[PDB]
């Protein structure tokens, strides 16, 4: 997964990430609540003034940056309840025996002159006997408490500028200076409780992210090395520590994220600074109204143009990246996977295609993941290989070619093909997969899409065009009396089957179970499915399709005009070709994808060509 | 006067200035009205969010950026009424026979792709019987109509960027490109009405100031050279034309003003860019909450530091610089005079001393003018020479030394000396001038200050009365004086030394062997030392005076007199006429009878 951390594995890293985000969100006390609500209603163009009014004053369902407005919800109570729902309770200065400054919330404040506007939350997770099992340390980003917002933010910005232009390793030392004493009290508290450093989660966003990186940097030599093995997840940090301890997560179109290299100010710092970085997720796009807008992007992308800062906002971090965590495609992703997150306002969502524009970034490589919202989305895949997820809502998908998985989610979803039905072939395994094959042999595996839209020659002999909506049914695509037939098929069962192709060619659908698929002299398309499947060509120009946890298969009779297609399979690093996955075992080429494999019986690896082995 | 232009008088230059400002304000249609009102009430600190709310939504008494809010005033109608009050009526596309774009307000829009977010107002001044007497051309800054504010702003910022980073002559050519056709129609209209180029006033603020400079640069060669002799007054322009035609007015702490050199982007563009410029007023400070704030100023002064743009806002230009125009000290000023304008919010005004911090600027020289607000101000002069003007409200003044004029204005005003009454001498002429001389010899001439505060080891408040400074029944006597009348008087000092006040009229002041202080006043006064170590004080329109018996240990003091350029000394004003040194200050003069110019020392001659 994109958020794998150390050696915790897929599932445990996701749980750690969700805790990091929860404590980070808590540290801002819903300061951006009004902004997120105004944006969602008004967007970022014509509605920008109205969005900014809500950012300041909230409304009846949000609280902006100004406190004490009687019709706003108590957004700070809501942030406290949300952090507790995630399992966390702030730890008091009294429980720590801490002598420094806290406010009425329990937020701890920086310890030295020049750091007095630094804030950190210290939180505890407790088991059912009320024993402490985990400590959360969440540094606040730029900003402070509503009571002192402006003066506190000035002090933060002075710190931000010293990171770039002050003493060498100002950023490294930030946490030592701001919270050196507090962190000794935390070590004592942890030890008193049977905890070590491994039981400590360290997080924060922006300046809070720089703080995560500072702390990792210092954890080797300060506080007795107690935190050397702590967990460090930083959001939208301008800096990266010199250690291997930090997961630096952010949106690539967030101008603050990676602004420094890893604390050095460069030419790039004021512009696009999207060079690959080892500790960082380099290719996650926030598809918001600004990113989508032609007008807004006439302006140079820069940390110095404030409207680009919409991509920095913490709520869209929490909301977008939670959708990545929940994605049915999550375990296909890796640290530098290209992921586009649908983050449009309500008005923009209704008329803007979520797609990879590749704006203000280095060229995206490998497959592209596009993650929709729980509302009605318009999602556009490119001409390469895409993983499109609609989620809830009535979603519409388009795609420009290649090999794709398209998950409609709940709702009434539609695939608009934008061309004639006659240029496509359609197959259906009866297990909820509708396969769509374009004129170039590109295949989309689709689920939960009930309507197919095509564009057909229309009046005056094709001068005008008809949009035709087809319903996906068991017997084919139907418009009124007109049925578009599925491609000839043989369907198996979820037990062990033997299926035989007819001579004109069939799609063979083994489904679950160890299946024997016998092709003929025709062009057959082999879908072994789950289980360990034996598949024999029979001759012709065959396609073998591998998706998900496809097991250990054997392919007999594979020749030069045949094709393997790996779609939604484990372990594909961005832009892998087959050689990254291929080895000879005796007489056979073996291709491995996670714990799944395909054995090409009798085929020399040296005869194989990227033409006939599609890895998406 | 600081806004002197070409060869126009002081008064004519002022009239031109006030029209330029009025048309410049009109061109923005009160867009920043909500910001000004929120700032006035809430400040720029702790209350900045509430300021920003007002900047967007306005209130019961102002209109922010958002249109159609019913409890807001119709600020655009108010902008139209205001420009008409100043004598101006927008000229229609129809009267000009113009075929390009206007909006419902009569604003003209740029003519070519890349310039479509440019705006300009074309206005007419009509005489009693109603013929065209003047044309006004007001180029809009960054921003446009409330209806399409964001998109129109984005276009303007592209224009702004191209002025710094695009073709070399991009800023020079801006007006040619945006409004070349329109301006040919303006020429035809002006001819049709018996007007030449000298009858055209050209103004605007920010990008509109850039436009003013572009039009002047283009005016010799384009539109038949019709506009070459036009009047060009630009506010807060990042650029300066290559010609000598443009008066570039701005606040020195406005980071847009002079950001470019005249259109070149330099290292200084993104920090402090306060090098002296021939076309520009270099030393006018907007003393606002940002400028005053220690916290704010821990951040870099930079056009890229957006909160610094508070000093760029047009309402503070019009309001602050209108107070300069109205100042009793106006005619003492010149283009590069140091002038501090009180521009604080209500809350900051209560606890903040308006003073020359000299922040983010090259070193100020010469005398300093501090212009107050019509509310209660706290005003602090420096250790050098100051002209302090309270205007209305109850004002409190401090001053650090030197030679000063302090104008209390209306209200109950106070001068807080922060030292013991015993370390000062006080004199009063009976004609509203209270003279305060400090232990170092520095003199302050004060008017409409009825209270003096001193420290007596411990504040003590003295009333200024005809018989002395009073604390209840207790009196600090004025220095020995002989008061004249507004007729011609002969006044003679006693041997102990006196302040001699001729007042109006041609007086004969006869000092004695003691230390006298001679104040001839208005009129041509004859003043004779009589011996001792004498001081001769000259202020305002002091006439042509003769000084007899002036020697080595005597002092001349010129304070609030004409023709003093920043940091002038006496040599710029002295010559020999026969056997006498004559010192000349505008139309006024002092003849030192029998005194050789080479015998004079700048320690003996104070020029403020
Ligand atoms: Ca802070
Ligand atoms: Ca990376
Ligand atoms: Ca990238
Ligand atoms: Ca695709
Ligand atoms: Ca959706
Ligand atoms: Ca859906
Ligand atoms: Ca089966
Ligand atoms: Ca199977
Ligand atoms: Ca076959
Ligand atoms: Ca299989
Ligand atoms: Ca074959
Ligand atoms: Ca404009
Ligand atoms: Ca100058
Ligand atoms: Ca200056
Ligand atoms: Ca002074
Ligand atoms: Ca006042
Ligand atoms: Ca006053
Ligand atoms: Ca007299
Ligand atoms: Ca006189
Ligand atoms: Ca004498
Ligand atoms: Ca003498
Ligand atoms: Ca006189």
């Amino acid at each position: 997964g994109v958020y794998d951390y150390k050696n915790f594995g897929t599932a445990d890293s996701k749980a750690l990430f969700s805790d990091a985000m929860a404590i980070t969100l808590y540290s801002y006390h819903n300061l951006d609540n009004g902004f997120a609500a105004g944006y969602q209603h008004n967007g970022f163009g014509l509605g920008l003034p109205a969005t900014l009014v809500t950012a300041l004053l909230g409304g009846t369902d949000s609280q902006g940056v100004i406190p004490g407005i009687p019709w706003n919800p108590d957004s700070e109570k809501l942030a406290l309840d949300a952090v507790k729902k995630a399992g966390w309770t702030p730890i008091t200065a009294s429980q720590l025996g801490y002598d420094g400054k806290t406010d009425a919330r329990g937020t701890f404040f920086g310890e030295k002159a020049g750091y007095t506007t630094a804030q950190v939350e210290i939180l505890g997770k407790y088991d059912a006997q009320g024993h402490l099992t985990e400590i959360g340390i969440a540094f606040r980003g730029t900003s402070g408490p509503r009571e002192n917002l402006i003066l506190d933010s000035i002090g933060d910005v002075i710190n931000d500028l010293l990171a770039a232009f002050g003493p060498k390793d100002y950023a490294k030392n930030y946490v030592g200076e701001a919270f050196g004493n507090l962190l000794n009290d935390v070590v004592a508290f942890a030890k008193a409780n049977g905890l070590s450093g491994k039981d400590v989660l360290v997080s924060g966003h922006s300046l809070g992210g720089l703080a995560v990186n500072s702390m990792a940097d210092l954890s080797g030599g300060k506080w007795g090395g107690f935190f050397a093995d702590s967990n460090y997840i930083a959001y939208a940090s301008p800096t990266q520590s010199s250690t291997d301890k930090v997961l630096n997560v952010g949106y690539e179109n967030d101008p603050v994220f990676r602004a420094l290299d890893g604390s050095t100010f460069t030419g790039a710092s004021v512009g696009v600074h999207d060079a690959p970085k080892e500790s960082a997720t380099d290719n996650i796009v926030s598809f918001n109204d600004h990113y989508a807008s032609t007008a807004w992007n006439l302006l140079p992308f820069s940390i110095l143009n404030i409207p680009t800062w919409i991509s920095h906002l913490p709520t869209a971090y929490g909301d977008g990246m939670n959708r990545i965590i929940e994605s049915k495609f999550y375990d296909l992703t890796s640290k530098d996977s290209t992921i586009i997150v649908a983050n449009l306002s309500d008005p923009a969502r209704a008329n803007t295609w979520v797609q990879d524009l590749n704006r203000n970034a280095e060229t995206h490589k490998g497959s592209t993941f596009i993650i929709g919202s729980d509302s009605n989305d318009l999602i556009q895949g490119g001409s390469g290989n895409d993983y499109l997820e609609g989620r809830a809502g009535n979603d519409t998908f388009r795609d420009g070619g290649g090999y794709n998985v398209i998950l409609g989610g709940a709702g009434n979803n539609t695939l608009d093909l934008q061309k004639s039905v006659n240029t496509f072939d359609f197959a259906n395994d009866g297990a909820g997969n509708l396969y769509v094959r374009d004129a170039n042999g590109g295949i989309s595996i689709t689920r939960d899409i009930g309507s197919i839209v095509t564009k057909e020659p229309g009046f005056l002999w094709g001068l005008f065009k008809d949009d035709v909506t087809h319903s996906v049914t068991a017997s084919g695509l139907k418009v009124g009396s007109n049925v578009t037939q599925y491609d000839a098929s043989v369907k198996g069962t979820n037990g062990a089957d033997t299926l035989k192709a007819h001579a004109g060619g069939d799609w063979l659908f083994g489904l679950d179970g160890n299946d024997h698929l016998i092709g003929g002299v025709g062009n057959d398309v082999f879908v072994g499915g789950a289980g360990n499947d034996l598949m024999e060509s029979g001759g012709g120009a065959d396609t073998f399709l591998f998706n998900g946890a496809f097991g250990q298969d054997r392919v007999v009779g594979f020749t030069s005009n045949d094709k393997l297609v790996f779609l939604g399979v484990q372990g594909v690093l961005p832009n892998d070709d087959f050689r990254a996955h291929a080895s000879m075992v005796g007489q056979d080429t073996v291709l491995k994808f996670g714990g799944d494999s395909v054995t090409l019986v009798g085929v020399a690896l040296n005869s194989l060509s990227a033409d006939g082995i599609v890895i998406a």
